[PDB]
């Protein structure tokens, strides 16, 4: 069974594009999909039916400035002012649009990326509903969020021009470290992945438009949330529920699995289970690599059954 | 890679709702799916995966009165004057919607139900990229379509309200036959699969929208591409590629398997190259049947990679 969900975006420009889809049979759980930056949701396409042949509801939607919703309203790469609060709010209205339809269900979130930091700030949220959390390509502690990124200079260019382009050097100063372990023949988004197969098909998907510059209030958006999901009051208010993460030893994002480990080492440190599934020589989407696809769905199937409250 | 790929339908009414869906890679194969009566092509999610999986670009759209099309028209089981001519038009165009991006793989066809019937009309067609030919849920010699239904009560509608409503008698006429093989229990639309799950799940998807009446012209459309599809000029005209058949033996559609069964021993006695896979004790949905599915799924693949070898 398939629904389309739009609602108007938090940012009251955009016509969010979501959707849900119900496996045959009575579903034991919701799995609700936070896509990252210049992605889509439609491209978890393997991992929706996964979860489906598993027995659960999927949820997801396409950001502000992202995929369809993009698509639809012609602006790309900006959420609107406060974009971190619009991306927040949006994700729970989200879970709003099944009311009535699964509330005795357990309701598990996973993020990618910018979807992690996203879901890693809903948790914080009161009223997020959420029984487990699973975070893939976790940000944590790479040089350029940490150090590079001059948030002064991000203040200023806040107060002349917020819905310019960001400027170059903002860009390359928040990125700093995603380039430290690529050679020439890699490229600029080998990142992406070890394999180039998902790279190249990263850049052609006409729902990525790879390429699209961000906004500097979108690039203020990516600090805020940045700084919500790796703060002590992320790790002071994390709810004790399952948290499972997933992560190439590869991945610049949480500083090639060091800053994956500090998270987990510190949700440890106050209380947490937390499973950590690192797959060394793997890059940043370790859910689309052709060696961890298949134990990623695998893993994350095992912790939805569990995490059923 | 995903490419959404809408286009006016030949009624001249529909946004025809369209998508691909490309692979990691270098693709070896484009395969077209053609979805059947009250369904729609995002249906086919675990198919189009498998597809995609074994490394096959996939394009489906959902058909005029039906799926996303209908959702954005407004307009369901309807598909305008002509209905057969516009859906047999609205598939080839879906074709020329890739035209430049894949003119050196093979194009395999799969049709379920309707989709099926419509898929064995395109064969006949000049100019149909059609490299080989897969079948689900074969509408060949139920009772309904072969003696039931009354061609002049149909013509008699036909010229008194063609927009209305299909009256009542023409319905069950065509159908008649559906309900020889169900138990009270099973209940109307049982003979869609074994599985109650798939039954429940048909009724339940908004995208099907369960109990939507045809127009008298959209039954004109579904009598008229049934004598296509089963026609001598099919048998007669069909191309010399590999044809699969993929059969419930308790469905209706294909005269419980003995239809099917009259549909490849025909294809066979002209010498084409026929597969059949006739699945004992189950109905309809032979692709959505738990017990079927990936059987319907690796035989397709494998087939796809045999026409391939050329
Ligand atoms: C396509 C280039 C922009 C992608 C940034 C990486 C995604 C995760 O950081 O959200
Ligand atoms: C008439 C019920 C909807 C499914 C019909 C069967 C096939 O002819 O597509």
């Amino acid at each position: 069974a398939l629904q389309e969900i739009e609602f108007t975006s938090h940012n009251g420009r955009d016509a969010i594009q979501a959707w849900a889809y119900e496996p045959v049979g009575t579903p034991t759980a919701v799995v609700q999909i936070i896509h990252g930056l210049g992605e889509h949701s439609r491209r978890y396409l393997h991992m929706i039916s996964a979860l489906l042949d598993a027995g659960f509801v999927v949820i997801a939607d396409d950001h502000a400035g992202h995929g369809r919703t993009a698509m639809q309203s012609g602006v790309w790469a900006d959420a609107g002012d406060n974009a971190a609060e619009v991306v927040i709010s949006d994700e729970l209205t989200l879970q709003q649009q099944l009311a009535g339809q699964f509330d005795d269900l357990p309701w598990v979130v996973f993020g990618h990326s910018w979807g992690s930091m996203i879901a890693r700030a809903m948790a914080t949220r009161p009223g997020t509903r959420l029984d487990g959390l699973a975070l893939c390509g976790i940000v944590a502690q790479p040089r350029g969020f940490e150090t590079t990124l001059d948030h002064k200079t991000l203040a200023k260019a806040m107060a002349t021009a917020p819905t310019d382009p960001a400027p170059e050097a903002l860009v390359a100063q928040m990125f700093d470290g995603f380039a430290d372990r690529l050679s020439e023949d890699d490229g600029p988004t080998g990142w992406v992945a070890r394999s180039k197969e998902v790279v190249a098909d990263h850049g052609k998907d006409k729902f990525n438009n790879f390429g699209a510059p961000m906004s500097t209030r979108f690039l203020q958006g990516l600090a805020d949330i940045y700084a919500m999901a790796n703060g002590d009051s992320f790790y002071a208010t994390m709810p004790n529920i399952p948290i499972v993460l997933f992560a190439g030893s590869e991945d610049p994002a949480g500083d090639f699995g060091t800053g994956v480990k500090a998270v987990a080492e510190r949700l440890r440190r106050d209380g947490h289970n937390v499973e950590l599934h690192l797959y060394d020589g793997l890059r940043h989407e370790v859910h689309n690599e052709p060696e961890s696809r298949a134990d990623v769905e695998s893993s994350l199937v095992t912790f939805v059954d569990r995490v059923a409250n």
